[PDB]
């Protein structure tokens, strides 16, 4: 019985936005600057954020500290994880593509080499 | 400057699925007459009660709320806000709809009724 919402996937994602611009239980802040979030939502998206909050050894925090990434590059992906929409100029893509790898977001990797090499 | 992933809310809804799947992160226990884990954020999202009651501060920050509702038509619509699929049969149909109501979900609602008065 499948009475599919192809819409509801996104209507959920578009409200998970609205949450986190209203600051509504946002658990966590990344620093890179100060980008509040839901662990919930960056771990769906990112290899690396579910490798770490999943980690039962780890200490569960509010705070999580980010070694040089770069903080534009960041906020990109971030708006992409709850947007699906990844903004990329010449002037920053070199700043988001390096932050995916990192993030681990394989399917961001890919995107940021076809635009590098065009054009 | 705005390329969308077409299967990403998609993904991070069955990434969101699966961590209800293995009991990741969820924070809130619906107890419906049986229990039910989920995440504030995700009930929210799809649920205007849901969303009332989790903003309220006198019932923040709590974890358990209990809601009489149909369990089996609860598990239904649990199933739908982390999937899209609404799974629908004559001997729950009734009891969806309701629940349905009830959280004031209403793209659901009409796909119940149409099915009712589809096949009689």
């Amino acid at each position: 019985s499948c009475i599919q919402f192809t819409r509801h996937a996104s209507d959920v994602l578009l409200n998970l936005n609205r949450l986190r611009s209203r600051d509504i239980l946002t658990d966590v802040v990344i620093v890179v600057e100060q980008f509040r979030a839901h662990k919930t939502v960056l771990m769906a998206c990112s290899g690396l954020f579910y490798s770490i909050f999943t980690d039962q050894l780890k200490c569960n925090l509010s705070v999580i500290n980010l070694d040089e990434i770069n903080p534009e590059g960041f906020c990109i992906l971030l708006d992409f994880m709850y947007t699906s929409r990844l903004n990329l100029r010449e002037g920053n893509i070199m700043a988001v593509m390096a932050t995916a790898m990192y993030l681990q977001m394989e399917h961001v990797v890919d995107t940021c080499r076809k635009f590098i090499k065009a054009s």
